[PDB]
């Protein structure tokens, strides 16, 4: 690969922060050397530094941790990825036809119960911060509504569809989530700065505040750091590092946490868009220079994440932006891939 580009990821973290982040930040793992730039604040009102070691929330990159925890489910013969989502939670969907591998891809046609309460952001959020749901509670919501099209048919993201893969893990397992995160994952890869707390809303050590942008322009930020993220649990809720989400594409893409097989289904990309696709809990960006990553992408109240790796997993990069509700920073920090893989023009 070309050099990681630093001048240009410092200028992407300057962007960002003029563009409304308190702070912003990024990890590379080059092939066993560093990169590490941040810029600004992690707590606006007390002015304390953001710092690369700062502990966040990862948002949707939580569906990775799901997917990897699914199959090696699959891996041990406890799942079938073209079985039906009722064979194993009888009775959950109305359409017995919607298969895990359709859930697990975003191909279910399943409602996104979000789109409700999100559709204020901050009102939706004060609705939700401190609230604790059941899985079945999320579903329920889910199926207020239709579906949108037909099994198989569309990528169609939602949210309801990794509710369904945490009921899955813990229907088939008899544990929690966080009990197979931990036993499958984060002490294997020695993750110590990653966690899965729900309902618990405090964020452990030293981390970096969230604030959310509102719907009105130049209003007033709203410190949305402590929350249940209940509407997502095994959807969104997992804290952690950049080293720490590096650490873990980086093992995933380089085969030490499934076989071979199961990680071969994970990469049977759906189209997104021109430049994207989606695998089983796993999102393709295709990059200017012609290479393309593999990893996640994360929005949760107050956090863009992005974090990517090469396809054999020698380089990652990890970077975190501490707003939300800001499209103009959430497309400026995907510019750290560019910068971190394809280097200086
Ligand atoms: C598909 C996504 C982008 S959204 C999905 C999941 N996060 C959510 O579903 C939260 C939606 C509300 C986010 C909120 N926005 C509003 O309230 C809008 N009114 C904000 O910006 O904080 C996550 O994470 N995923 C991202 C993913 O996979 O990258």
């Amino acid at each position: 690969l070309p050099a990681p580009d630093d001048t240009g990821l410092q200028a992407v973290l300057h962007t960002a922060l003029s563009q409304g982040a308190p702070g912003a930040m990024v990890r590379v793992d080059d092939n066993g050397t560093i990169h590490q730039l941040s810029e600004g604040v992690a707590d606006r009102a007390t002015g304390r530094a953001i710092t690369t070691t700062d502990r966040f929330r990862v948002g949707s990159v939580t569906k990775s941790f799901s997917a990897v925890v699914l199959l090696q489910l699959v891996d041990e013969g406890k799942l079938d990825l073209d079985a039906s989502v009722n064979t194993y939670l009888p009775g959950l969907l109305p359409d017995d036809r919607i298969t895990v591998r359709q859930v697990m891809s975003h191909r279910s046609g399943l409602y996104d119960y979000t789109n409700d309460m999100f559709a204020q952001t901050v009102p939706g959020f004060e609705s939700v911060r401190n609230k604790v749901f059941s899985y079945q509670d999320l579903i329920t919501l889910s199926l207020k509504h239709g579906v949108t099209n037909a099994p198989g048919a569309a990528y169609s993201y939602s949210n309801t569809n990794f509710v369904v893969a945490g009921m899955l893990i813990e229907k088939l397992t008899g544990h929690s989530v966080a009990t197979e995160y931990q036993n499958r994952i984060f002490t294997p890869l020695n993750l110590t700065d990653t966690f899965y707390v729900h309902p618990d809303t405090v964020i452990p050590g030293t981390h970096a505040n969230g604030y959310l942008t509102p719907d009105e322009a130049g209003g007033a930020l709203v410190d949305s750091t402590e929350q249940t993220v209940s509407w997502a649990q095994s959807a969104g809720a997992v804290i952690s590092s950049t080293q720490d989400l590096d650490t873990f594409f980086s093992a995933l893409m380089s085969g030490q946490l499934m076989s071979a097989a199961q990680l071969a289904q994970m990469q049977q990309w759906t189209t997104v868009n021109s430049t994207q696709g989606y695998g089983l809990g796993l999102r393709r960006r295709d990059l200017s220079c012609g290479i393309s990553v593999y990893g996640h992408t994360g929005t949760v109240q107050g956090y863009y994440t992005y974090a990517f790796a090469s396809k054999d997993g020698k380089r990652s990069v990890t970077a975190l932006a501490n707003t939300s509700n800001n499209v103009n920073v959430l497309n400026t920090m995907a510019r750290t891939l560019e910068s971190a893989f394809c280097g200086k023009p």
